């Protein structure tokens, strides 16, 4: 890389077009284009969808142009909408409202001190037109003169860069051979008759400018080609003149008539080779070649990729004509060079690659061959998934940029740089499945937010400094080690387990005297999936020997189960003592110690009894003795084989879903307070039982109790310190929560959690704060109470800061952070849960550093899949979570001890019912007897146990 500056009046820019950003398909009298038309058709669009709104630039002029002067471009090129301006083609059709929009865009470009680059037609031909022959008719040449004269004459007061047609080839080869752009034409002999009309097209409006406009404008006026950059296949000459032949046919088709005056010679003989003299290219007319030679001020390119060409005389069969037919050679991809995709296993066979010296070669090739003319790269960018952190964007746009560079030291007479683009739009037939701006667009919001992506940050470094620094040669959007795959294997004392919930498995739920849970209550009030309760589910209680051999099958070290609080005790208290339950949890750890499989059992999980619901629930503050009495109950009759206790799992679920939003039991809806009230008496319960063990226990049975708390991983939507100090924010609120009076060591809640709820109490004008305060004595209780840190995590999500100074008593509202997911994590089964792997690694970290470097044990990790045995879903899953944990202990020296599999089997998924199948078994449910079947996963599963991580 070059550290050398640009050229002292070098453009710095960026690009759009008018259909995949602007939305507003028909407001204020649009005509339809035939894009619009193109994409009603779902199968014409990589994943459906359509640009009926996409970015909405239509109804974001002053936000755009902010983003513009946040950047530091010199220039903005855009597209002006052909059916905006001439609803059905004509210009008796002239619309002043889409007249008006363009003259507020370039009134506002200009005040803020950026140069109007438009672009006359980006393929939006209007529709009508299209119906009486589009680009095929003789006539085109006269509706386009018209409509560009129209431009010059209303805008070109002010616009001063004109670009007649952007990439005749797309239009005329995509557009009318193959089919895939609009208007979807497949006829290869309409092909060169349409680039043979634009060309005479942007010809006429050359001509109109230079007579009509020039002298009093004084603006330049050009056209734009695309082209790849082809290296030959070998050096032999025949694949050298197949490259130099591709460039012939895919940049000369258009270069060499309005340099030479002609087609390219070559290209003309091939045509008539392979098709017959009857059906060569069209000839070009004496005035035609006068029209069309020299008729341009510079010549724009759009460049993305560079292929391998060699000689292939037989690439068709049968006289089969068509463009590339003509041309007889192949082209492949250069896998040699760098992959630009999300991952490093994500398709293999792609084609984004990281090939800068090919715009190197490309700007040298159109200088040497085309009297060095004046060029503009008008577009040049990478195409992604849509992450914000994009270092692929960021390399890109750093070494394409750079072989620019090495272009004007070469002799190139290059003076801008546009890239593409600003923003994310509807990218032609790949919709929104290809993401290419600066700028990210969350779809999925009405007002279409735009936030910078990394790229967005190093284009402006780059273009504040002329060029690279030192800064912007190494610098990286995330860790050059995130993605890297780690062969080796875990430390000899690691654990490997999988999990169940009592309410989930056992059934049972009034049999041999068990009370009813708040769970047993809210399935019986029809709130769970198609009235589908836990009253069986797994029959766990019945078939709990089927448990133990399939987790003798797995080879786990430990099996992770809970105790239902009401089997053991009917309505939560001693007096309610249920031998029968006691029995039943007792035959089920003999069974897994006489099986050499340690029993974890989490004491709380979900299922309180409904009489302690009753009294208030956990928002009764007794229930923190009623939760005592049910621990020390558990700990003298299972302590003695029991030597990993668990008291809550998730107890953010408990407080939120259960006391706030109330879409789990008990049901309650009290999103201000009772969620507070709810976790203060949870960490209370938790601390009092902690030190029963410890005090009462621990000396003559020798286990550790913990705390199982649920989290995401929150990383920042922007680089910014304002949305990196909401990530931490959304950290504390739902982890710190309840780790930090635990895990801290102030024994109190996170500081941020007290400032913000104190202060938005009292603007909501109350008594007292909704966070409640805990006593000295209290916090000293809470002050190290626990032996190891457990973590239930599934997913990540993306954070942004978002005051809501009106917020109203919410615990979601009070923490003014706002979430959403990247677009690169694959989906599962489940909305809320993405596929990201290194969430548990950063997520280990945070714990790590925050918590006093803890024991740690990974309590909960899967996610869901289909009901056929094949879940190469869940199998990829672990294979890189499991190996991203496996980064946080080898390379982070994070003390994790323990990796807990969701779920052993299928089972009840709360609200879900049995649709949401979370289990390395099967389960029918439809059967009495409830058969266990093994998946692919649980194979998996087990030889990763064996290997004890992951060799070779
Ligand atoms: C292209 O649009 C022009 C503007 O018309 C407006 O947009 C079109 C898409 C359509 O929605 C119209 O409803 C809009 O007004 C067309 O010009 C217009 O043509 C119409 C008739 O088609 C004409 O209406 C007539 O006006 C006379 C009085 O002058 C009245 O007695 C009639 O009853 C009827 O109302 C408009 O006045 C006229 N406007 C303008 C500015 O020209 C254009 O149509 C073509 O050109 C006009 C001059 C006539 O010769 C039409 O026969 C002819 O088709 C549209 N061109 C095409 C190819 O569709
Ligand atoms: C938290 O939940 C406990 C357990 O239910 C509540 O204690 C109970 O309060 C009931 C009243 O709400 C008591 O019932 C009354 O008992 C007396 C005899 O003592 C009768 O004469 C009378 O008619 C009622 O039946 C119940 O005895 C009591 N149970 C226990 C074990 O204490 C508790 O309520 C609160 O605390 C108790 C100690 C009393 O002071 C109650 O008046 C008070 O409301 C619940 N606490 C909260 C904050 O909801
Ligand atoms: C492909 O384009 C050529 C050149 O413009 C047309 O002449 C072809 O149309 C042919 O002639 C018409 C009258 C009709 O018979 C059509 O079926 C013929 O192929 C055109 N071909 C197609 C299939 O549209």
């Amino acid at each position: 890389l070059l550290t050398d500056k640009f050229p002292a009046n070098f453009t710095f820019g960026v690009s759009t077009s008018a259909f995949p950003t602007e939305g507003a398909w028909d407001a204020d009298g649009k005509g339809p284009s035939i894009w619009d038309t193109f994409t009603s058709d779902s199968s014409h669009v990589t994943g459906g969808g359509d640009a009926k709104q996409s970015a909405d630039t239509y109804n974001h002029v002053d936000d755009d142009v902010t983003l513009l002067k946040d950047l530091g471009v010199s220039s903005y090129k855009f597209s002006i909408s052909w059916p905006r301006i001439f609803p059905n083609g004509t210009k008796e059709s002239v619309n002043q409202k889409g007249v008006n929009f363009y003259n507020t865009l370039i009134d506002k470009l200009l005040a803020n001190q950026i140069t109007p680059f438009v672009s006359l037609y980006y393929w939006d031909l209007p529709q009508d037109l299209q119906d009486k022959g589009g680009w095929s008719k003789d006539e085109s040449v006269a509706w386009f003169g018209d409509y560009a004269d129209f431009c010059f004459k209303t805008f070109g007061n002010r616009v001063k860069r004109w670009v007649t047609i952007d990439d005749p080839f797309s239009v005329a080869y995509k557009g009318h051979e193959t089919g895939e752009q609009a208007p979807g034409v497949k006829n290869v002999s309409v092909t060169y008759k349409v680039g043979h009309n634009l060309l005479l097209a942007h010809a006429e409006a050359y001509r109109i400018y230079k007579d009509n406009y020039r002298t009093v404008q004084k603006g330049e006026v050009g056209i734009s080609l695309s082209s790849e950059w082809y290296v030959p296949k070998t050096t032999g000459v025949s694949d050298v003149m197949a490259a130099r032949r591709a460039m012939t046919f895919r940049l000369g088709w258009f270069l060499e008539p309005l340099v030479k005056g002609d087609y390219p010679l070559l290209m003309q003989q091939r045509v008539v080779a392979a098709r017959g003299t009857a059906n060569g290219l069209p000839q070009f007319s004496a005035g035609d070649k006068l029209k069309v030679k020299d008729s341009y001020d510079f010549i724009g390119l759009s460049h993305f990729t560079s292929r391998l060409v060699s000689e292939d005389a037989g690439v068709c069969s049968g006289a089969t004509v068509g463009f590339f037919c003509d041309q007889g050679l192949k082209m492949e991809t250069d896998l040699s060079y760098p992959k630009l995709e999300y991952r490093p296993e994500v398709n293999p066979t792609s084609e984004r690659r990281l090939m800068g010296f090919g715009l190197l070669e490309l700007l040298k090739h159109v200088t040497s061959d085309y009297n060095k003319p004046v060029i503009y790269v008008t577009e040049n960018g990478l195409s992604s998934c849509g992450t914000l952190q994009d270092q692929n964007r960021v390399e890109y746009l750093r070494e394409y940029s750079n072989n620019v560079l090495a272009a004007i030291k070469a002799g190139g007479d290059v003076r801008g740089f546009f890239v593409w683009s600003l923003l994310d739009g509807f990218d032609w037939s790949l919709g929104y499945t290809s993401k290419s701006g600066l700028y990210y667009v969350d779809m999925g919001r009405g007002e279409r937010p735009r936030f910078p992506r990394s790229s967005a940050t190093f284009y402006k470094k780059m273009i504040a400094n002329n060029g690279l620094t030192d800064e912007l040669v190494t610098y990286r959007a995330y860790p050059a080690d995130r993605d890297v795959f780690l062969y080796d294997t875990f430390p000899s004392d690691f654990m490997f387990g999988v999990a169940t919930s009592a309410y989930q498995i056992e059934g049972a739920w009034n049999l041999d005297g068990k009370g009813p849970s708040i769970w047993d209550t809210f399935a019986h009030n029809n709130r769970l999936a198609s009235g589908q309760t836990g009253d069986v589910a797994c029959d766990s209680y019945h078939l709990y020997m089927e448990d133990v051999r399939m987790l003798q099958h797995l080879g786990v070290n430990f099996y992770r189960f809970s105790i239902a609080w009401s089997r053991v005790m009917a309505d939560g208290t001693p007096a309610t003592t249920n031998q029968a339950g006691i029995d039943y949890y007792n035959k089920l750890i003999d069974a897994l110690l006489a099986a050499g499989i340690t029993p974890v059992v989490t004491l709380y999980h979900w299922d309180l009894p409904q009489a302690l619901e009753n009294d208030g629930g956990w928002k009764n503050d007794s229930v923190v003795d009623q939760f005592e009495a049910y621990a020390r109950l558990c700990f003298e009759q299972f302590g003695d084989r029991v030597k990993y206790w668990i008291t809550f799992n998730e107890a953010f679920v408990v407080s939120w879903l259960g006391y706030g939003i109330g879409i789990f039991a008990p049901g309650i809806y009290d999103p201000g307070t009772s969620p507070y009230m709810v976790a203060h008496n949870i960490i209370r319960s938790h601390s009092r039982a902690y030190h029963l063990y410890s005090n009462n226990f621990q000396a003559k049975y020798k286990g550790k109790v913990g705390i199982t708390l649920d989290i995401e991983w929150k990383e920042p939507l922007t680089d910014s310190s304002e949305d990196a100090a909401a990530a931490d924010r959304a950290m504390q609120f739902k982890l710190g929560w309840f780790a930090n009076a635990i895990f801290a060591g102030s024994g109190d809640y996170p500081q941020v959690m007290r400032q913000l709820v104190d202060e938005k109490s009292k603007r909501q004008g109350l008594a007292k704060s909704r966070l409640p305060s805990f006593t000295q004595a209290e916090k000293n209780l809470n002050k190290g109470a626990y032996d190891f840190l457990a973590l239930n995590h599934y997913t990540t999500n993306p954070v942004n800061n978002q005051p809501r100074p009106n917020s109203q008593p919410n615990y979601e509202q009070d923490q003014n952070i706002d979430t959403r997911y990247d677009p690169c994590w694959p989906d599962t089964d489940a909305s809320w849960l993405k596929v990201n792997p290194w969430g548990i690694r950063k997520l280990l970290r945070w714990a790590r550093d925050h918590y006093h470097n803890p024991e740690i044990i990974i309590s909960e990790s899967g996610r869901p899949d289909g009901e056929d045995l094949t879940d190469d879903g869940r199998i990829y899953y672990y294979k890189y979570y499991i190996n991203e944990l496996l980064k946080a202990i080898k390379l982070d020296g994070v003390r994790v001890k323990g990796y807990t599999a969701w779920s052993l089997m299928d089972n009840l998924e709360w609200t879900s019912g049995y649709y949401a199948k979370f289990g390395l078994y099967h389960v029918d449910f439809n059967s009495p007897n409830r058969t266990r079947t093994p998946r692919t996963s649980a194979t998996f599963y087990q030889q990763l146990i064996k290997d004890r991580g992951f060799p070779k």
